[PDB]
C-alpha cells in the first residue's frame, strides 16, 4: 503493498507514462521485461561502493594532453583549499592522489576523514585517481582558471537508500481477415491492398499482398496469405510487418517469435500507425493506443518451439577491398556470397564483422546455425580493441539477431564512464533497434547508469525525452526507466523529482506566452509585465528552493532573478530565465541562465551537440583543440526543451545592427573592433584572436561534415573573450560560413594571405584530416542520427552526403585539397547567401 502503491504514482509522474496499464499491450513482453530486470538491477545495486557512488567521482584514465601539459610549465599545479573564509594555496604534483594531497594539508596546519568538494559544485574529488585525471580539473587548466576546493564530510550512503523489493517443418501463414478505420481521409474513391512482409532487420524474407478492394471504412478479405519460408525456417525478432497501400498509408509489425521463443498463434487486432505524410519508428512492435483514431487490423495465426583450407590470393584482395570499406557501401551478391565462403577468414577482421554478418542468410535454420558456431569462436573478435564505430555499427537497424547484437554490448562493457558519456544518447536512440523490450544493451545502460550517478542522470532525462515525445518507442522505454528509478536510489528520486517539477512549471509559463504576440516580431510591454508576475507567482509557493540543472547535474540551481528574466525576441516565444546559485560556497554573484524554448524538436539539437563534442574529443587524440562551444541542450517533451546561455556572447548579426543594423548592408572591419572594445589588454585582445582563429576553424570543419553549415548571421555567436560558436541546428549554397568580417580578423581582405590565416587553414586541415581517420564513426553516428532523430528520409542520399564530404575513398592530398577549395567557395561569394536570407522574404 500500500505505501508500495505511493512509491508507483510516484514513479509514473517521474517517468511521464503508467507502466501498469495495460491497454495497449496484446501481450505481456512489457510486463515480463519489467520482471526480467529486477535481478540486473539489484545486481548492480548491491555490488555498488557506498561512498564512491555518493560522491560519483568525475574521471579519465586518458592522457593528458600536449596543449594542457603545456600550460603547466613548472610540472606542479596551485589549488587553493577552504574551511570558512580560512584558506591556502598548495602546490601539487601532477600525479597527487587526493587522501595524499589530504597528507600534506594536515601537515602543514594543526601543529576523523573529511573530503574536497569543488566550490559551488555538486562535485567531489576523491577515490585512488591522480588529480590530472579528475576531469574538473582539466576543465580548469584549458580555461586558465584556478582551482578552488572547500573541505567538507563526506555525504550519508543512507540517503542512496534502495527501497525494499519483494517481486515443424510447414510453409508459414497468416489470415488477413479485414481492416477498419472509422472516418475516410481523401474521400474520392480509391482503391486499397495489405502488404505483409516478414522482416529481419530491414532484410525482407519473403512477402505477399492482397488482391485489392475498394477503400471503405470496413474490408474483409478472409484470405489466407502462404509464404514460402518455413515455419522451422524464421529467426528470432523477425517481424511481421503488415502495410497498408493506395501509397503506404499505415503499417504495423508483430514479433513473429515471442520473447518466449514461441511461435506467435491466434487473433490479433491490430492498430496502426499512419503515415507521416528509411526510420526507426517502422520497426517497432508497438501498436498505436489511440484506438478510436487509427486503422486497424485483424489476422489469425495457427500453424510450437524451437530455441580449413588455403585461400587463393586474388580473392584475398576481393576480399580485403570489401572489408575496407566505408559502412554504407553496399554489397553486391557478389561480395556477399564471398563474405560467406570464406567467413573463416573474414573472422579474422573485426572490421568485417558487420559486413559479414549482413552476408548470412538469416531465413534458413541451418545458415544462422553455422552463423552461430561461427561466433563460437570469437578468440580475434574478443581479443581486439574496442572500436566503438564497429561496435555501433552492430547495434544499427541492420542487425536483428540477439547474438550479433550481443557481442558488440560485450565490446562495450569494456568502456569507462568518461565515454559511456560521450556515446551514451546514440546508445539509448540504439535501443529502437533492438527486435525485444528487454536486450542486453538495455541491460547495460541499465548497469552503467545505476553504477554512476552521472550516467545515471544523463539516462533519465534521455529516456524522459524519448517517452514524452514517442509514442512508437515510449512503452519500452518507460520500463527502462522505471527499472533505473527503482535502483537509482532516493537521493537521486527526490532530485529528479524537484527537476521534474520546475521545468513542468516553467514549460506550463513559456506556452502560455506564445498565446499573447502571436507573430508580431516585437513583443508588447504587456508580455514581459505578465512574464514577470506570473514567475513571481511561481516562486512565491510552488517552485522548489533549489534544484539540478538537467544538462549540468553538479549545478543547484536556486532562485530566480526575476529581474533579469524575459521573453525572447523570436517568431517562437523562448525564455530568458536566470537563476541564483543555490550553493553559497560559489565564488560568484553570476547567475545560471537558461532559456526554454517550444516549438523546436530539440532532439535533433541534442544529437547535434553529441556528435561536437565526439568530435573535440576525436581532436583530443592528436593533441588538438578547437574551442568549440557545445552548450547544454536537453529535450523534455514535445517540441520543447531547455538550454544552456553562453555567459558573455553576442550574435554575429547584431555586431552588425549595432553599427547599421540596416535592413541589410554589410560591413568587414566590424567584427575586429568589437573585440578591441571587449579587450581591456591589447595582448588580451591577441588571446580573443587566438581563441577566435580556433573556434572558427572548429566550427568551419565539424558544420561542412554535417553538412549544417550554410547558415544565418543570426545563428553564429561569439564570446567576449574570442569563442565563436554556431546555435540552433532544429532550423546557391555555401559549404560553410567564412565571411570577410572573419577575414579581416585573419589579416586579409578578399583574395590575400597573412600570417593567423594561414594557421587557420593549418589548423582546418588538421582538424579535417583527423576526423577522417574516424570516417566510419562518425558515418555510423550520423547514420543513426538520421534513422532516429528525424522525420523521414531516403536511407541513400541522405546519409550519403556525409561520405562525399569526408572525401572517402582519398588519400590524404587529394583531400585537403578538397577542402582548401571548399574555403576559395567562400571567398568567391563573401557576403552573397548571407545577404540572400533576407530577400526571399518574399520568395
Ligand atoms: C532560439 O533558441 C535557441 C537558442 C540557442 C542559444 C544557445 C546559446 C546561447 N547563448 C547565448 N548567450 C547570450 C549572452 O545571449 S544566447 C544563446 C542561444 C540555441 N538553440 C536554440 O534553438 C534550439
Amino acid at each position: 503493498s500500500e505505501e508500495s502503491q505511493a512509491f508507483q504514482r510516484q514513479l509514473t509522474a517521474l517517468i511521464g507514462y503508467d507502466v501498469t496499464d495495460v491497454s495497449n499491450v496484446h501481450d505481456d513482453e512489457l510486463e515480463f521485461t519489467r520482471r526480467g530486470l529486477v535481478t540486473p538491477r539489484m545486481a548492480e545495486v548491491a555490488s555498488r561502493d557506498p561512498k564512491l557512488y555518493a560522491m560519483h567521482p568525475w574521471v579519465t584514465s586518458k592522457p593528458l594532453p600536449e596543449y594542457l601539459w603545456k600550460k603547466i610549465a613548472n610540472n606542479c599545479i596551485f589549488i587553493v583549499i577552504h574551511r570558512s573564509t580560512t584558506s591556502q594555496t598548495i602546490k601539487v604534483s601532477p600525479d597527487d592522489t587526493p587522501g595524499a594531497i589530504l597528507q600534506s594539508f594536515f601537515t602543514k596546519m594543526a601543529k576523523q576523514d573529511f573530503v574536497l568538494r569543488v566550490c559551488g559544485r555538486d562535485e567531489y574529488l576523491v577515490g585512488e585517481t591522480p588529480i590530472k585525471n579528475f576531469q574538473w580539473v582539466r576543465h580548469c587548466l584549458k580555461n586558465g582558471e584556478e582551482i578552488h576546493v572547500v573541505l567538507d564530510t563526506p555525504p550519508d550512503p543512507a540517503l542512496d537508500e534502495v527501497r525494499k523489493e519483494e517481486w515443424c517443418d510447414r510453409k508459414f501463414r497468416v489470415k488477413i481477415r479485414g481492416i477498419d478505420i472509422p472516418v475516410l481521409p481523401r474521400n474520392t474513391d480509391l482503391t486499397v491492398f495489405v502488404e505483409a512482409n516478414i522482416q529481419h532487420g530491414q532484410q525482407v524474407l519473403c512477402q505477399r499482398r492482397t488482391s485489392p478492394k475498394p477503400f471503405t471504412e470496413e474490408v474483409l478479405w478472409n484470405v489466407w496469405l502462404e509464404f514460402s519460408i518455413k515455419i522451422k525456417d524464421l529467426p528470432k525478432g523477425a517481424l511481421l510487418n503488415l502495410q497498408i497501400y493506395c501509397r503506404l498509408l499505415y503499417y504495423v509489425n508483430l514479433l513473429l517469435i515471442d520473447h518466449r521463443f514461441l511461435l506467435r498463434r491466434g487473433e490479433y487486432v491490430l492498430h496502426m500507425w499512419q503515415i507521416s505524410g528509411f526510420n526507426a519508428d517502422k520497426l517497432t512492435s508497438a501498436t498505436n493506443p489511440d484506438k478510436e483514431n487509427s486503422m486497424s487490423i485483424s489476422i489469425l495465426l495457427d500453424n510450437h518451439p524451437i530455441a580449413r583450407a588455403e585461400m587463393p590470393n586474388q580473392l584475398r584482395k576481393q576480399l580485403e577491398a570489401i572489408i575496407a570499406t566505408d559502412p554504407l557501401n553496399p554489397l553486391t551478391a557478389e561480395d556477399k556470397e564471398l563474405l560467406w565462403h570464406f567467413r573463416y577468414e573474414s573472422l579474422k577482421h573485426p572490421k568485417a564483422y558487420p559486413k559479414l554478418f549482413s552476408s548470412v542468410k538469416w531465413g534458413q535454420q541451418e545458415i544462422v546455425a553455422k552463423t552461430y558456431q561461427l561466433l563460437a569462436r570469437r578468440e580475434v573478435w574478443d581479443q581486439s580493441a574496442l572500436d566503438v564505430g564497429l561496435t555501433m555499427q552492430l547495434l544499427d537497424c541492420n542487425f536483428s539477431d540477439e547474438n550479433v547484437r550481443a557481442i558488440a554490448v560485450q565490446k562495450l562493457e569494456s568502456l569507462e564512464d568518461d565515454d559511456v558519456l560521450h556515446y551514451l544518447l546514440q546508445l539509448v536512440q540504439a535501443v529502437k533497434f533492438e527486435p525485444y523490450h528487454d536486450s542486453a544493451l538495455a541491460r547495460f545502460l541499465l548497469k552503467r547508469g545505476l553504477r554512476n550517478k552521472r550516467i545515471g542522470h544523463f539516462l533519465f532525462w534521455f529516456l524522459r525525452s524519448e517517452i514524452a515525445q514517442s509514442r512508437h518507442y515510449q512503452q519500452r522505454f518507460a520500463v527502462i526507466l522505471e527499472a533505473y528509478l527503482r535502483g537509482c536510489g532516493t537521493a537521486m528520486l527526490h532530485d529528479f523529482t524537484q527537476q521534474v517539477q520546475v521545468i513542468e512549471m516553467l514549460q506550463k509559463v513559456t506556452l502560455d506566452i506564445k498565446s499573447l504576440s502571436a507573430e508580431k516580431y516585437d513583443v508588447s510591454s504587456q508580455v514581459i509585465s505578465q512574464l514577470k508576475q506570473k514567475l513571481e507567482n511561481l516562486q512565491n509557493s510552488q517552485l522548489p528552493e533549489s534544484f539540478r540543472v538537467p544538462y549540468d547535474p553538479g549545478l543547484k540551481a536556486g532562485a530566480l532573478a526575476i529581474e533579469k528574466c524575459k521573453v525572447m525576441a523570436s517568431k517562437k516565444k523562448p525564455l530568458w530565465l536566470e537563476f541564483k546559485c543555490a550553493d553559497p560556497t560559489a565564488l560568484s554573484n553570476e547567475t545560471i541562465g537558461i532559456i526554454f524554448k517550444h516549438g523546436d524538436d530539440l532532439r535533433q539539437d541534442m544529437l547535434i551537440l553529441q556528435i561536437l563534442r565526439i568530435m573535440e574529443s576525436i581532436w583530443e587524440t592528436e593533441s588538438l583543440d578547437l574551442c568549440l562551444l557545445p552548450y547544454g541542450c536537453i529535450s523534455t517533451g514535445d517540441k520543447i526543451g531547455m538550454i544552456e546561455i553562453v555567459k558573455d556572447a553576442t550574435t554575429i548579426a547584431k555586431i552588425q545592427q549595432s553599427t547599421v543594423g540596416n535592413t541589410g548592408a554589410f560591413k568587414d572591419e566590424v567584427l575586429n573592433h568589437w573585440l578591441k572594445e571587449k579587450s581591456p589588454t591589447e595582448e588580451k585582445f591577441q588571446a580573443a584572436v587566438e581563441r577566435f582563429v580556433y573556434s572558427c576553424a572548429g566550427y568551419c570543419v565539424a558544420t561542412f561534415v554535417l553538412g549544417i553549415g550554410d547558415r544565418h548571421n543570426d545563428n553564429i555567436m561569439i564570446t567576449e573573450t574570442g569563442n565563436l560558436f554556431h546555435i540552433d541546428f532544429g532550423h546557391e549554397r555555401v559549404p560553410f560560413v567564412l565571411t570577410p568580417d572573419f577575414l579581416f580578423v585573419m589579416g586579409t581582405s578578399g583574395k590575400k594571405t597573412s600570417p593567423h590565416f594561414q594557421k587557420f587553414q593549418d589548423i582546418c586541415v588538421k582538424a579535417y584530416l583527423a576526423l577522417r581517420h574516424h570516417t566510419n564513426l562518425l558515418i555510423i553516428l550520423f547514420s543513426m542520427m538520421l534513422m532516429t532523430g528525424m522525420p523521414q528520409l531516403t536511407s541513400k542520399e541522405d546519409i550519403e552526403y556525409i561520405r562525399d564530404a569526408l572525401t572517402v575513398g582519398k588519400n590524404e592530398e587529394d583531400a585537403k585539397k578538397y577542402f582548401l577549395d571548399q574555403i576559395e567557395v567562400c571567398r568567391d561569394k563573401g557576403w552573397t547567401v548571407q545577404f540572400n536570407w533576407f530577400l526571399h522574404l518574399v520568395l
